């Protein structure tokens, strides 16, 4: 699987998604990023409750590589690694489109 962390949230249950790939921490593009993706990230982090996506660098932009461009998740996966990659685009993503989550979303 992939190491994952949430950064720049108000608490440890939310923030911009960073993933560790090819020796570096980097971000995930929000193209196609929905609540199903958020469920999977939050599940991998050990949270069990409802999750919600946050798009367009909601918590702030990341820096360094954008590791993944178009992740396809059913929403049921236990880990980001089990989602499937897609060649749906020429990959023009910028850090202004960095994806995020809120885990155990309340109200």
């Amino acid at each position: 699987g992939f190491p994952i962390r949430l950064v720049d949230g108000e608490n440890k249950k939310e923030g911009r998604v960073e993933v560790f790939v090819n020796g570096q921490w980097g971000t995930i593009c929000d193209d196609g990023w929905t609540d199903k993706h958020a469920a999977v990230i939050c599940r991998q982090l050990g949270y069990k409750g409802p999750a919600r996506a946050r798009t367009m660098a909601y918590f702030g932009e990341g820096k360094g590589p954008i590791h993944m461009d178009n992740v396809k998740c059913t929403g049921n996966e236990k880990a980001l690694a089990d989602c499937v990659k897609q060649d749906i685009g020429r990959h023009n993503c910028r850090h202004s489109e960095d994806a995020g989550v809120i885990c155990d979303y309340l109200e």
